[PDB]
């Protein structure tokens, strides 16, 4: 809507206070005009109809429990936009400042969040398995990254290409978590997963096997469930990414870590310049090696580490 840009205050899912950009026109709306064509957050009111109604508030204060998921979805979409703009010089997910829209309170007891090709959608969780999913910055960044992938490589959500699609979202979801310096780690969804159990997460990039996910190509899932194991086989790529950044010895293969910043630069270039809709693991390796070569030279330590990491997870 058309109005005056202002700043409100609220509390997120985890009870932390934060300032959020809003727009005033009779009501205060969750519309951030400071980033690209804007960030808009909607209330799905427990229904499955999208996007719902643009979030309206009477006093620009968002401290009600019902407001929490909206506060975080709005705020973290902003942080993710900042990450892509400041670190990769990319304006929004399409590279042309496309408006970012999110709907919260989707359905009832919905234990998931997703990018549907047009916008982000967040369930509130059932309170046991998950609490409102927008409370996890890595989750928000994971989903928005699917938008970036859709507009670039266009990886099909099936089999190996789908696993790469998922891994890319986990990788950048984690890099954004580090960017915001919000208790960063290499785990996925730890802030909103199982509130009654501490120390766990949905997936682990440092050790995928901790939750039963493969950490080597020889252990890849070849079934048909989960669209060919897109959330399962992603562990193979996630482990490779973790090794490239942090280093370590995996299955007898040693990798010298090159850091998170270079990891991000290498994968962003691979994603935007070399990957295609049907790229498989072997092609991702080639794309990553070529990207590191473009950026640091064929005889660089960076290229060596990328090769070692993929060798460690068995991807030739
Ligand atoms: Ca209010
Ligand atoms: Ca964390
Ligand atoms: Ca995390
Ligand atoms: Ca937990
Ligand atoms: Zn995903």
């Amino acid at each position: 809507i058309t109005g005056t840009s202002t700043v409100g205050v609220g509390r997120g899912v985890l009870g932390d206070q934060k300032n959020i950009n809003t727009t005033y026109s009779t009501y205060y709306y969750l519309q951030d005009n400071t980033r690209g064509n804007g960030i808009f957050t909607y209330d799905a009111k427990y229904r499955t109809t999208l996007p719902g109604s643009l979030w309206a508030d009477a006093d620009n204060q968002f401290f009600a429990s019902y407001d929490a998921p909206a506060v975080d979805a709005h705020y973290y979409a902003g942080v993710t936009y900042d990450y892509y703009k400041n670190v990769h010089n990319r304006l929004s997910y399409d590279g042309n400042n496309a408006a970012i829209r999110s709907s919260v309170h989707y359905s009832q007891g919905y234990n998931n969040a997703f990018w549907n090709g047009s916008q982000m959608v967040y369930g509130d969780g059932d309170g046991q398995t998950f609490i409102p999913l927008s409370g996890g910055i890595d989750v928000v960044a994971h989903e928005l990254t699917h938008a970036v992938t859709d507009y670039t490589a266009g990886l099909i959500y099936q089999n190996e290409s789908g696993a790469i699609n998922e891994a890319i979202s986990d990788i950048f979801g984690t890099l954004v978590e580090f960017y915001a310096n919000k208790n960063p780690d290499w785990e996925i969804g730890e802030d909103v997963y199982t509130p009654g159990i501490s120390g766990d997460s949905l997936r682990s990039m440092s050790d995928p096997a901790k939750y039963g996910d493969p950490d080597h190509y020889s252990k890849r899932y070849t079934g048909t469930q989960d669209n060919g194991g897109v959330h399962i086989n992603s562990g193979i790529i996630n482990k490779a990414a973790y090794l490239i950044s942090q280093g370590g010895t995996h299955y007898g293969v040693s990798v010298v870590g090159i850091g998170r910043d270079k990891l991000g630069k290498i994968f962003y270039r691979a994603l935007t310049q070399y990957l295609t809709p049907t790229s498989n693991f072997s092609q991702l390796r080639a794309a990553a090696v070529q990207s590191a070569t473009d950026l640091y030279g064929s005889t660089s330590q960076e290229v060596a580490s990328v090769k070692q990491a993929f060798d460690a997870v068995g991807v030739k």
